[PDB]
């Protein structure tokens, strides 16, 4: 599990998106498993502008923060999880690394701030679903 918080806006998993999730619903997309909400009270993060391949991702089989390079956001072939079945998903940036679902939500950050969230796990793959093309999160 897990989520960002920029400003009033709830970034999470599609997937993992609540009943208030999508009774507060802002934007969705199914080919990338991201959903944002709207808070009452404010977060406490920053969202990534940027093209860096190196930064540090949260990943909770294991309760570890790793260190990664990761790929730039592409449309990859995913394959049976719990939650979906095999497919392509759309902006998953990839680094080597421990990712089974649960993991989903777990923060990738660099120097510039959040970059996106654990969205995929497979074949000692970690996949996040990348943030920085969302440019409008910052605002309004
Ligand atoms: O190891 C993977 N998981 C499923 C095969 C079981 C995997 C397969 C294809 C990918 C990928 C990850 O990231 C870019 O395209
Ligand atoms: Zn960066």
């Amino acid at each position: 599990s897990g989520a960002i918080y920029v400003g009033n806006y709830r970034v999470v998993n599609r997937h993992l998106a609540t009943h208030n999730d999508w009774a507060n619903l802002v934007w969705e997309d199914s080919s990338r498993d991201l959903l944002v909400s709207s808070t009452t009270a404010q977060g406490c993060d920053t969202i990534a502008r940027c093209d860096c391949q190196t930064g540090v991702y949260y990943c909770s089989s294991r309760r570890k923060h790793y260190p990664v390079s990761f790929s730039k956001p592409s449309l990859i072939f995913v394959e049976a999880s719990e939650y979906y079945p095999a497919r392509y998903q759309s902006h998953l940036m990839l680094a080597v690394g421990h990712s089974e679902p649960g993991d989903c939500g777990g923060i990738l950050r660099c120097q510039h701030g959040v970059v996106g969230i654990v969205s995929t796990g497979g074949n000692g793959l970690v996949g996040f679903a990348d943030v920085r093309d969302l440019l409008w999160l910052d605002e309004e």
